[PDB]
């Protein structure tokens, strides 16, 4: 009666997460291994993995010989156990050290690791004897899997799966040149073809995204919004024609979150626990952070504006360095908490935080900081999400399962899970936050205001409004649901 489901990726919280994928691994893993599926896991073992939440970590005494550049190289296979769920963690024996670097991404030669490491994780499966049912992989670094199964592993024995490929972000499509798409074992000829695995915008460049929505049976995005928008010239980023093509396969599912992990009624991470049914324990958690950051308690009912992100373009960095200052002029607080991989922007913000070294009402964060986010969540009344663009967005469901209130602006899975409290269109159950069209300050500001009227005017409607986005549900309940009616419909098939 139960599947059983592997999903290659290069990211799963806690152990290996730089944002969402990671906590979308996990988390839909979870909800499947609830509905009663045998679902397995297959990462890299980065060097720079959290080790903390691994249970029975060991390396197995078998060896794994993997293809790549036309020799075998060993790999070491780790074992162990994150959030209830298998994990098989692969260290390559490759002179090239590829996850010995200090990072996830970022390095000059992703390409080349992340294809091994895809060509490593098929290898693995053979020659365990291992028959999944499904073979979930996600995003670029493992959109080589759909072409390499299908190539290599259904013809010498491993033809029992089903592919199912998940994109989190269209933007990042892994391109390069035609040439390195041989490493990892597969006929640049053969793939190298406008109706396979050639760019859409140049001749002797791949495109692994592309060659994993043409191979797999089943291929998904992380909100149907964001869905529409990457089916137009305008969002798709060069593949919407494609993705046309092959609809009847392509759905957009919005990601639910871990409620088990964000849960402020049970979060070990912070100083009071609280809940829909008593918020004693949030006013308790926005003193403790105020008292951390040395940010003025004199008052009651400033409001506490945080924003917890990765600060590049996507995420309107211009519209978030805005939100400081006009949060400030309208007599609230701010904590930022985020880093940027862009010096520039990085530069940026560091020159705004010197400004409000110890301001009264102003704290930036600079850093990633896992316990942290958690006291933000916890602690603050209303949360950002002004996006350029985003493919669904997790930050704003766990703003409102720990009862902050959403500033949002209308796009990608943003517009699927942010409602404003003052569309009369909008029916009355969906309505949790604050949104706004246009991606300027105008628009920004506008929802703002209103957002800062509704919190000081009237304290107990407020808190209804609190109370209220607390009951939503954002489990992977519903969701986890529609993948595996895709899963199941498939291998009927
Ligand atoms: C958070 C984000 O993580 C992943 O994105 C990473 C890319 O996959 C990496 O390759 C790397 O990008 C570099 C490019 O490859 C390189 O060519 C150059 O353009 O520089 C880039 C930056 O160094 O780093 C990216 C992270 O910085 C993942 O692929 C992406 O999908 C993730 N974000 C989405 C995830 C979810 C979860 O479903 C959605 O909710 C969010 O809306 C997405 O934003
Ligand atoms: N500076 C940071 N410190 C701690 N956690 C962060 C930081 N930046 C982002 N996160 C976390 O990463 C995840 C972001 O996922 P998501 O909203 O899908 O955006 P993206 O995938 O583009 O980063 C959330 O769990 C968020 O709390
Ligand atoms: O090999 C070329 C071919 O690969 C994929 O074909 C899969 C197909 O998707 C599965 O349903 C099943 O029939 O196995 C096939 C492997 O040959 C792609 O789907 C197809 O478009 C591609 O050209």
């Amino acid at each position: 009666s139960g599947l059983y489901v592997v999903h290659i990726a290069a990211e799963m919280a806690p152990v290996a997460k730089v944002g969402g994928l990671g906590d979308v691994v996990a988390g839909l893993g979870k909800a499947l291994q609830r509905k009663g599926h045998l679902v397995e896991i297959i990462l890299p073992k980065y060097d720079c993995m959290q080790y903390d939440r691994v249970r029975d970590l060991r390396a197995l005494d078998t060896v794994v010989e993997s293809y790549f550049d036309g020799k075998l190289y060993k790999n070491k296979i780790w074992i162990g156990t994150v959030e209830g769920l298998p994990v098989h963690f692969i260290e390559p024996q490759h002179p090239s050290k590829f996850f010995w670097r200090g990072q996830f991404y970022g390095e000059q030669d992703d390409f080349r690791r992340f294809s091994y490491f895809s060509r490593a994780a098929l290898e693995l499966l053979l020659q365990s004897g291992k028959k999944p049912d499904i073979i979930h992989c996600h995003d670029w670094q493992t959109a080589f899997v759909a072409p390499l199964y299908w190539d290599l592993y259904a013809p010498k024995g491993l033809d029992s799966a089903r592919i199912c490929f998940t994109c989190h972000n269209f933007e990042y499509q892994g391109t390069a040149s035609a040439s390195e798409l041989g490493s990892c074992g597969l006929d640049v000829n053969q793939l190298n073809r406008p109706d396979r695995m050639q760019d859409h915008s140049s001749g002797d460049r791949v495109n692994p995204v592309k060659g994993a929505i043409i191979f797999s049976n089943i291929v998904t995005t992380v909100s149907p919004t964001y869905a529409q928008e990457v089916r137009t010239a305008e969002g798709g980023k060069g593949l919407h024609s494609t993705l046309n093509f092959h609809s009847k396969k392509f759905i957009g599912i919005l990601n639910g979150i871990d409620t088990d992990s964000w849960n402020p009624a049970t979060d070990p991470f912070l100083k009071a626990q609280f809940n829909a049914k008593d918020l004693q324990g949030k006013e308790e958690n926005k003193h403790a952070l105020r008292k951390q950051l040395g940010l003025s308690s004199a008052e009651s009912r400033r409001p506490l504006v945080g924003c917890i992100t990765r600060l590049v373009p996507q995420k309107g960095v211009h519209l978030i360095r805005h939100a400081i200052y006009r949060t400030l002029e309208l007599g609230g607080q701010f904590v930022l908490l985020g880093s940027s991989p862009v010096p520039h922007i990085q530069r940026e913000f560091e020159g705004i935080e010197q400004q409000f070294k110890s301001h009264d009402h102003v704290r930036l964060l600079l850093k990633y900081d896992e316990a942290l986010s958690h006291t933000i969540y916890a602690a603050s009344d209303l949360f950002i999400i002004p996006s350029i663009f985003e493919p669904c967005g997790l930050t704003q469901m766990i703003a409102m399962r720990y009862g902050s209130i959403p500033i949002a602006r209308k796009t990608g899975g943003l517009n699927d899970s942010v409602f404003d409290i003052d569309d009369d269109t909008i029916p009355t159950q969906f309505q949790n936050g604050f949104t706004f069209q246009t991606a300027d300050e105008q628009g920004f500001n506008y929802a703002l205001e209103r957002a800062f009227n509704h919190y000081k005017k009237d304290e107990e409607k407020w808190m209804r409004l609190v109370e209220k986005v607390m009951s939503i549900d954002f489990s992977w309940g519903s969701s986890a649901t529609q993948y595996e009616e895709l899963y199941t419909r498939s291998v009927s098939r």
